[PDB]
RNA sequence: UGUGCC
């Protein structure tokens, strides 16, 4: 509960010249006392009197009531920051070395020198894009510094290392003064022109980096990145994190974890000697020298010191550095610059064509319905993103403009303009609008934003390909319900003294111009073969349309802005934006890896243990009929690079016998590592999310980084959360939500009271608050109801429905209309109205909690009912599993050591149900987990009607409605739904093997009735409680359950009526992946 | 409506 105490100190620190606590209680009499206390405090403050007497008088309110919020009556002028900053600003300011970046505008010049006229100015290249101010970040660091000013021992060293660092930030910022932000947390030209262009972004990155400093090594790393970053803005991250690929090959393997037949992690005590050719060492040295040429000193030395022995025990430092560089911010070039960079492929093209044919061969011959009604499927699937051009649209009687894809389709249909049979051009006549994706370290890549004709003409086929991939292991990113651990396991498996791994990053090749010809032709050739396999008119048109999109792309043109103008240039390369983007790319890399491997063998004779393609990378494990030597590696590597070289492909191929390093993960010393480079105080782009959503997201980013090996002080995160989640009443009245409001599992939850432990209200007050918050979950929007009543809109819903189902409409119909009413949420005007409504409702709720008829049950209610029926008792679980994921914090790591981990994801969509499968066979419709959950619990007769209404044949529908499988499905649908409400596949839990035998013994549950749903919830609740206790106390306990027989029947009724809560915390988990 | 595909 330290969050509440912390908030007062921070507020007291920020303002000085009052704070009014606000409590509430589920007990009528106590609440009145809370009302009396609030009135007295306002009255006393209004008269400038002390509140000390009142606190003693209302001792009971402080002691038992639950704090809801804090009132901030501050009469200053959001200043203080200028005054506060100066004491810390003494050291010498930093000077921008305007000679380190190629492209001029990437140097820390004076804003004016970049944009002389306020009309030439643009933040397009430095916009933090986050909804929190630079001034607030600075305020947070200073506040933390003051609190930890009088600390001792090791704590002091952390303060001192941090204090030194912020000195550079403070002094440099002062030389120009703190920049001021507008209403939308943006930095305009007037504040900007006197100050160095990249000043605001740089300060944010350094502050974020410093508040994540603890050990001396952290201090050394943060300082080099900070000073260097201010000058360098385009290669520092890349230079710092490049030696990592070379490093993995060096470390030896002493006991690793592999994959077994049951596809689960199993420990192997083997030893694999690292074999590295002298040439590789020269390459690493060149990389180190390059870091040095760029002013780097401390970082290069650390890598060099490590190299003397390359002990996997002193390797965490290398890992720490790799995670660290990403925190220098994003590299945002000029669209044109990002855009500008851009006879033997016969074997390569053929494989791509063959792979495409396999993925649809069976679907095409049979005459799959999805292929037949592909157009309908695209419409249901259709998103609410952009279509490319801002159009004027009329809805009922309102004339407004939108760019949204959904809006364009509805307007077009109501004008006989809807024509998916005609796939628009993307050449010189109708150039493609561009989209951009920015990431730290790597170069900016462009994105096509093609007309919805393209999404529709490709949605059905890509879905078919994904299903094929779903069961093909070569495609690591799509295989089964696998996670990254299984992939990690597969590489280690066949590792021995007569086998070498081959990893390759082909990010450059994917964009190449050489690539697009062979790529498009291969897909097209495949499409022609598939067409020569059926006679179905519906299938051919859908198949034919897909072919057309590939042809139009072959010769494309792009609209790249060059200032304020839009130059139309010829883009002869493959860019992402299509539907088949990921699936096609995966096919292309796999075809490519296969092509290189085949050419090499003519020379060498090996065995292919495994081949894989995962994202922009691809790798393989080969086996030779002899012991691998340093000389052998050089020969295999030179030939492989040469094979890539002949195909004019620019890639980075490496050969090792112990580890590999790709974009998503890296393996060194038999251990699995994952980069932890998520930016905190700077984003990639702006969206339509609120401050609360962003605050929830920041906490999430912090949790993933903390899990991955990059920790940022929690107090700083908490401090950031307090500033972000605040709400102003006036220009001097600001309301700060309490910890209970912030952390309770409600529609307004932002973070967990205690990291790695999701709590649920076990007290009456929490329950009272939870019920109240839900009360005001959804808010109305006029602009939204308007269009929801217009003609064109209802017709669009009606046209989709009369095309989909046969019999009656409503469980399906209500969903389609709503699913379509929400898509309007991309339209800012509607988004803005919703937020304003939420705040006003929120201000009143914090002020004085309202009443609620409840009548709605949730997950928290089910858990609360169970709790009082378990008996706790100290138990003990020894550690049996060696550590394979080192970066993991100690408390999280301990649970894995004692009970183990898993290599799969727990099905939380119900897709593995027989009924869901049956719907898939005859319908293009895709029910949600929630819809399936409501549907399964319906009267046998009702279910039969619903299946028929969707097109399911009578003999099939009738057979299911009474079978054994339907009964089993009932339990399965609920199990999937319950896991979903408990986020078992997210955060820290996704790691633990909840089916662990060791975990299982700690649970004692005697059957007293026997009813699937009831048994599942008790075991799950017990498993979560035992694990959570373990996370907090580092020790274990055993659980006994004596739940009544009468009680279970009541509980079961409760279970089939659970509602789902929507909250920023929930959104953030969805947001991560 | 400072707007940006899968």
């Amino acid at each position: 509960g330290k969050y509440n105490l912390i908030l007062s100190e921070y507020l007291s620190f920020i303002y000085n010249s009052v704070q009014i606590p606000i409590y509430y209680s589920s007990n009528s009499e106590l609440e009145n006392r809370c009302i009396e206390f609030h009135s007295k405090c306002l009255e006393n403050s209004k008269n400038g009197l002390s509140l000390r007497k009142l606190f003693v008088e209302y001792n009971d309110v402080i002691e038992n009531a639950t704090l809801l919020s804090i009132l901030s009556y501050s009469y200053d002028k959001y200043n203080a920051v200028e005054r506060k900053l100066v004491k810390y600003a003494k050291g010498k300011p930093l000077e921008a070395d305007l000679t380190v970046n190629e492209l001029d505008y990437e140097n820390n010049k004076m804003t004016s020198e970049l944009f002389p006229t306020a009309e030439e100015y643009t933040d397009s290249l430095m916009d933090p894009a986050i909804l929190t101010s630079l001034s607030s970040n600075l305020n947070a660091v200073m506040f933390w510094l003051e609190k930890h000013e009088n600390d001792v021992a090791e704590k002091l060293k952390v303060y001192k290392r941090r204090l030194d660092l912020f000195t550079i930030v403070a002094s440099t910022i002062n030389k120009y003064g703190v920049p001021r932000h507008n209403a939308k947390y943006r930095y305009e030209y007037d504040v900007m022109k006197d100050k160095p262009y990249y000043l605001v972004t740089w300060a944010n990155s350094s502050i974020e980096m410093l508040m994540s400093v603890f050990s001396h090594d952290d201090y050394l790393i943060a300082k080099e990145l900070i000073v260097l970053s201010y000058s360098n803005r385009s290669t520092l991250a890349k230079l710092v994190s490049s030696p990592m690929s070379i490093l993995v090959a060096l470390v030896d393997i002493n006991g690793t974890f592999i994959t077994n037949e049951e596809l689960e992690l199993e420990f192997s005590n083997k030893y694999v000697r690292a074999i590295v050719p002298d040439q590789t060492f020269d390459e690493l040295n060149q990389m180190l020298d390059n870091m040095r040429k760029a002013g780097l000193v401390d970082i290069p030395k650390m890598i060099q010191d490590w190299l003397v022995d390359r002990s996997i025990e002193k390797f965490p430092l290398m890992a720490k550095i790799y995670s660290w560089s990403f925190h220098v911010g994003f590299r945002k070039q000029k669209m044109l610059d990002a855009a500008l960079d851009q006879e033997m492929y016969r074997e390569y093209t053929m494989l791509i064509r063959d792979e495409v044919v396999k993925m649809l061969e069976e679907p095409v011959k049979h005459d799959d319905h999805l292929l037949r009604d592909s157009e309908l499927a695209g419409l249901l699937s259709m998103s609410s993103a952009s279509n490319g051009e801002s159009r004027q649209l009329k809805f009922g009687r309102k004339t407004i403009f939108s760019t949204k894809k959904n809006m364009h389709v509805m307007d077009d249909m109501a004008n006989e303009r809807y024509t998916p049979g005609i796939i628009p051009p993307v050449n010189v006549d109708k150039p493609i609008p561009l989209g951009r994706r920015d990431v730290p370290g790597r170069r900016t890549r462009i994105i096509f934003i093609l007309p919805y004709e393209y999404f529709i003409a490709q949605h059905a086929v890509v879905e078919k390909m994904l299903i094929y991939a779903k069961h093909t292991r070569e495609y690591a990113e799509f295989y089964s319900q696998s996670n990254q651990l299984l992939s990690y396991g597969d590489v280690t498996r066949f590792l021995s003294n007569n086998t070498m791994v081959l990893y390759t990053d082909v990010s450059q090749w994917d964009s190449s111009q050489h690539n697009t010809q062979p790529f498009r032709k291969g897909i097209i050739m495949g499409l022609d073969i598939l067409a020569n396999m059926t006679n179905d008119a519906k299938v051919l048109q859908t198949l034919n349309l897909y072919k057309q999109t590939q042809i139009n792309l072959m010769d494309s043109y792009v609209q790249i802005p060059d200032g304020n103008v839009i130059k139309k240039i010829q883009y002869g390369a493959v860019a992402s934006g299509e539907k088949q983007t990921k699936a096609a790319n995966s096919i292309a890399n796999l075809a490519l890896i296969k092509t290189v491997l085949s050419r090499i063998s003519n020379k060498h004779s090996f065995a292919t243990k495994i081949i894989r393609v995962d994202g922009d990378d691809n790798y393989a494990v080969l086996q030779f009929n002899t012991e691998v030597t340093k000389q052998m590696i050089q020969d295999v590597s030179n030939d492989v690079r040469e094979t890539y070289a002949r195909m004019n492909a620019k890639v980075k191929a490496l050969v090792s016998t112990v580890g590999i390093e790709i974009a998503k993960r890296y393996i060194a010393g038999g251990k699995i590592f994952f980069r932890a480079g998520i930016n905190l105080l700077n984003n990639e782009k702006r969206g339509q999310s609120t401050q609360w959503d962003q605050a929830a997201i920041l906490y999430s980013n912090y949790i993933v980084n903390r899990l991955r090996g990059f920790e940022t002080d929690r107090e700083f995160i908490l401090t950031k959360i307090m500033q972000m989640t605040s709400v102003a009443i006036t220009g001097s009245l600001r309301l700060f939500p309490s910890e209970r409001v912030l952390t309770t599992n409600s529609t307004f939850k932002v973070f967990d009271s205690e990291d790695f432990i999701i709590e649920y209200g076990t007290t009456v007050d929490e329950v009272y608050i939870q019920r109240a918050f839900m009360s005001l979950s959804s808010q109305k929007s006029g602009i939204a109801d308007e269009i929801a009543a217009s003609s064109t809109f209802k017709n669009y819903v009606t046209r989709l429905s009369e095309q989909l189902l046969f019999s009656k409409n409503n469980i399906v119909s209500r969903g389609i209309a709503l699913t379509e009413k929400a898509k309007l949420n991309s339209y800012a005007p509607i988004s803005l109205e919703k937020r304003r409504a939420q705040i006003s409702a929120l201000l009143t709720m914090l002020q004085k909690p309202v009443t609620f008829k409840s009548s709605k049950i949730t997950i928290n209610d089910i858990l609360r009912d169970i709790k009082p029926f378990f008996t706790v008792s100290d138990a003990h679980l020894p550690i049996q599993y060696q550590k394979f994921m080192p970066t993991l914090p100690d408390n999280v790591q301990y649970i894995i050591q004692c009970i183990g981990s898993r290599t799969y994801q727990i099905e939380d969509d119900g897709s593995k149900s027989a009924i869901s499968r049956l719907i898939s066979k005859y319908s293009v419709y895709k029910p949600s987990i929630e819809e399936l959950y409501k549907v399964i619990s319906l009267h046998e007769n009702e279910i039969q009607l619903y299946l028929i209404s969707l097109g399911i044949p009578k003999i099939d529908a009738d057979t299911y409605v009474g079978s054994k499988i339907y009964s089993r499905d009932k339990y399965r649908i609920l199990e999937s739904y319950v896991y979903n409400l408990l986020s078992i596949n997210y955060g820290c839990y996704q790691l633990f093997d909840f089916n662990s035998p060791d975990l299982e013994k700690l649970i004692r549950i005697p059957f007293k009735g026997k009813i699937p749903a009831v048994t599942f919830i008790l075991h799950l609740y017990a498993k979560l409680e035992v694990i959570n206790y373990a996370i907090k106390n580092g020790s274990w306990i055993s659980l006994f359950c004596n739940y009544p027989k009468s009680e279970m029947i009541k509980l079961w009724k409760k279970m089939w009526n659970i509602t789902s809560l929507r909250s920023p915390y929930t959104n953030a988990n969805f947001f991560q992946e």
